[PDB]
């Protein structure tokens, strides 16, 4: 590989240098003849070996304390001994509070397909290696909730729960988010509330859940703790912050009965951290208005909305050329973003978010020579093009520490 | 490496055969994909194999792999080479690759159509004169009185790199852009420098908004020389509203065909360094960049105004409302004047359709998500949640450097 990659923005005409790409440690799924990158999950129960543990704990050790300018020092040395003894004795080794700290972070600022990292050393990290029981991340994680909630104004976090060992004991969030909505299938085909849960409410009902069989019911916590079955329990509802979605000018929009929850907390990843796999790790940040305004809202096979609106709005809707869809799509984002703000509940909207991440990218191309974005997913599901990240060319590689996704636990797990 | 393309809106599988075929690069590799890098980086020897192939695929095309015809082109290829140093296609070659460099394409949503192409074979031109007659009839022939029809016109192929044929405007239709005293811009603020070549090759401007420019073209190598495209050859659309009345009164309009004529066309490595090509707009090409790009026409600001908008704060996306408005004019008005346009929903509706097309008849269907997703209301689109790869075919459209850069002055 050439060791400086130029990007252009073509508004700006400014070109930046990478050089950070030079450390790319994973595959990106791409080849010399074929681009992978609009591909959403390109290519177990397995663990890593003594040999595969020690290059990668080395790797993160000299990183870690590079990063707090002690490389070569004695504390780094004895460092490394002490990890490569760990390795050696028990097939493992466990990381520092410090260590951790600094691992979770920057698989957040790895995480090339994020917009809102300019934020990324703000973050919450609560250590839970601790937990024995599925109780326990469930008080882990409603602290945690309520900690990132903040009554609305919301602050990033991360809890962290033990490392996978064999494979056979991992813990695992089985939701993919901590707060969603429960999707109810109908005999006449139908679904009640948000269809791309219907998998998991279902899960979640034959587990012995008591479903509302409403729009807006928040989904229970079921919770994987050292390879034991899951467990369900219902997240308090005073922790689940939610928005009523209105708009500034159509008296009408609160009659649709829409609202939606604060917090967009990722449970299903897994960070990976020095060779160390946390299979839980459930982080949360603020939204992006677009998630929900043009998503959860407007995607077909979610809530879908655009119809109902633009019916109340009285668009022509004969003709796509009259743009009925992108004119309520507006409408629908607006009145999100105006419902969250007028609670006090923190959101960004597209323009401010991409703006920032911009500016990001090119602090971190001056300061750390370079910054992994994925285009496809940076710019925003509507108005790519007056955002300024359409217009930025990115590189796109895999830096560790990172977050990754992992096989639905459904499908792995060994029931008792 | 049977590869598989998901759809996570509608959940088709459709598994890519076709990329197992190409041989040109892509930029990425596997440890850094470069999908939005807008321009990652013969002779005799060079050039048989890749004419072998093309004539093989030729010949594959029509079901006559292997025959006496296609035996006998191979070895007349084979002596030409030899003889000449290049070869000249057959009037079936030349649009046999024209419309697969099309089909190839993977940055055009607009593909289904790829086989309707008119084909102007330009191959005897020898003068810049000859260019401009060529270049007349393909524009009346495309415009059609609105009934735009595609075509593409190929002049004569590269030979030394001295004698190159070059239309120096990137498109046949475009507006001027002058940089004003006070340091803005009239016109299209794009092509404030083709612009300022034209002015210095005794080209008078009118100093207007909308100044259709003349046509620099270069032939043989040689200065390139200016012409003005006869102004009823030039079809325009004034852009109103079906609504807001005051529209008009903005005073924007637009030209009604979209002729890239900057690209190379390579044809069994053969290179046309000069092949203009045209068809019609997707709404979002003027409305969205054109008009509201901050380096372009940059209209959202007066738009949002006359809408009286709160432009006070970002989250009042004051910006999406007008551009949309400014969409359903730019529609509106073409439809209107039945000046032939495509909106993205209906577009990027056809290229799914001509995705699957492909995957069944050709094995795949190479695509630049990158470009193929409208730059306006991406998800509500079909092609957002598409997953697309991307890989390079031949024969293809390639980008080339500006003549301006290269051409040492006569
Ligand atoms: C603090 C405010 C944050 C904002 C505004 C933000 C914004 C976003 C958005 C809009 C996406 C695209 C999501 C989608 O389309 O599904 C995303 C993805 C992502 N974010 Fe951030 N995020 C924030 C915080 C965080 C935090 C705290 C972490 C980790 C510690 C994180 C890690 C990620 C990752 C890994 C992805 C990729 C997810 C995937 O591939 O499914 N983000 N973020
Ligand atoms: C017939 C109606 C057509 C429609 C609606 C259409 C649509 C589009 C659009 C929207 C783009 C993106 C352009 C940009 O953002 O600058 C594009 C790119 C492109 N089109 Fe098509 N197109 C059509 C015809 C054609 C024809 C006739 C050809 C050639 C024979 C062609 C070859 C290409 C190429 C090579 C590109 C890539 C240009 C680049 O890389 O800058 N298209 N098309
Ligand atoms: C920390 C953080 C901040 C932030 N602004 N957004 C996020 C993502 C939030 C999020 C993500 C998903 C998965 C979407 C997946 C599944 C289906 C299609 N997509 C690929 C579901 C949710 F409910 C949700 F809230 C995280
Ligand atoms: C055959 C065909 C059909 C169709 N609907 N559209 C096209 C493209 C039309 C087109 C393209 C450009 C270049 C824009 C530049 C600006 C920066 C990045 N882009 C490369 C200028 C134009 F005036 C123009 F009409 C071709
Ligand atoms: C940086 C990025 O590659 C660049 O802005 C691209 C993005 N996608 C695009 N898509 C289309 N159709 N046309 C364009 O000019 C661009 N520009
Ligand atoms: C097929 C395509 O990769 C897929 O729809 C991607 C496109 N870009 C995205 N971008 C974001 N932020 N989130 C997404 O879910 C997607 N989906
Ligand atoms: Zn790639």
């Amino acid at each position: 590989c050439p060791r400086f990659l130029k990007v252009k923005n073509w508004e700006t005409e400014v070109v930046l240098t990478d050089t950070l790409h030079l450390k790319s440690t994973l595959e990106t799924g791409c080849t010399e003849y074929i681009c992978m990158g609009s591909i959403m999950h390109p290519s177990p129960e397995d663990v890593a070996t003594k040999d595969q543990l020690f290059p990668l704990a080395k790797e993160f050790i000299d990183q870690y304390y590079s990063s707090i300018k002690r490389f070569g020092s004695k504390a780094h040395m004895e460092r490394l001994e002490e990890v490569n003894k760990e390795i050696d004795t028990t097939s493992t080794y466990q990381l520092k509070d410090t260590e951790l700290i600094y691992g979770a972070k920057h698989a957040w600022r790895n995480a090339s397909r994020c917009v809102g990292r300019i934020q990324w050393s703000k973050l919450q990290v609560f250590d839970a290696r601790d937990c024995t029981t599925a109780h326990g991340m469930f008080n882990y994680i409603c602290n945690h909730v309520k900690y990132a909630t903040n009554k609305g104004n919301l602050r990033s976090a991360i809890t962290i729960f033990p490392q996978r060992t064999d494979g056979k004991h991992d813990f695992r969030v089985w939701n993919s988010q901590l707060i969603r909505y429960a999707g109810y299938k109908q005999p006449d085909g139908s679904t009640l509330g948000d269809p791309a849960n219907v998998q998991f409410t279902e899960i979640c009902i034959q587990q012995g859940w008591k479903p509302p069989r409403g729009r807006f019911d928040v989904l229970p916590l079921l919770l994987q703790a050292n390879g034991n079955d899951p467990e369900l329990f219902q997240i308090p509802p005073e922790l689940v912050l939610e928005v009523p979605i209105r708009h500034p000018k159509f008296e009408w929009f609160k009659d649709l009965g829409l609202k939606w929850y604060g917090l967009p907390a990722v449970s299903n990843m897994l960070l990976e951290i020095g060779g160390l796999e946390f299979s839980a790790c459930p982080f949360s940040g603020w939204y992006m208005g677009t998630e929900i305004g043009v998503r959860d809202y407007c995607d077909n096979s979610r809530y879908n909305i655009l119809e109902e609106v633009a019916k109340k709005m009285n668009l022509d809707m004969r003709k796509t050329s009259s743009l009925w869809k992108d004119q309520a799509l507006v409408e629908i984002n607006i009145a999100v973003l105006y419902s969250f703000q007028s609670d006090k509940v923190t959101i960004v909207d597209h323009h401010s978010a991409t703006e920032s991440f911009i500016k990001h990218m090119e602090n971190e191309y001056r300061c750390r020579g370079g910054c992994p974005a994925d285009w496809v997913w940076i710019v925003p599901p509507m108005s790519g093009s007056i955002t300024p990240v359409f217009h930025q060319e990115m590189l796109n590689y895999r830096l560790t520490p990172s977050f990754e996704y992992q096989p639905d636990p459904w499908n792995t797990h060994v029931w008792k």
